[PDB]
């Protein structure tokens, strides 16, 4: 494997995957609160992004990989709302 690089800053407005697989896909308005570097067992890096969920309180912040984050483009604000319309369908 290879190094990831890190594609998100602290203090940037996230958009994040619901982690719950039983769910219907759904995203959370996010604000990243730390990048950490790690490397995993190969020697790679990758990053853990700690983030806290917007609205909600600090007990629920949690630290994900880069792969269930989107940036807070229009077209992902979109995604979120037509996500968010179909899970109540």
């Amino acid at each position: 494997l290879r190094d990831e690089t890190p594609l998100f800053h602290k203090g940037e407005i996230v958009l994040c995957y619901e982690p719950d697989k039983s769910k219907a896909r759904v995203l959370y308005t996010s604000k990243v609160l730390n990048v950490f570097e790690r490397r995993n067992e190969h020697g790679l890096r990758f990053y853990e992004y700690k983030i806290h969920f917007q609205g909600w309180r600090p007990s629920y912040d949690r630290a994900v990989r880069a792969t269930v984050l989107l940036k807070d483009t229009e077209e992902n604000r979109q995604l979120q709302r037509e996500l968010a319309e179909a899970a109540k369908l």
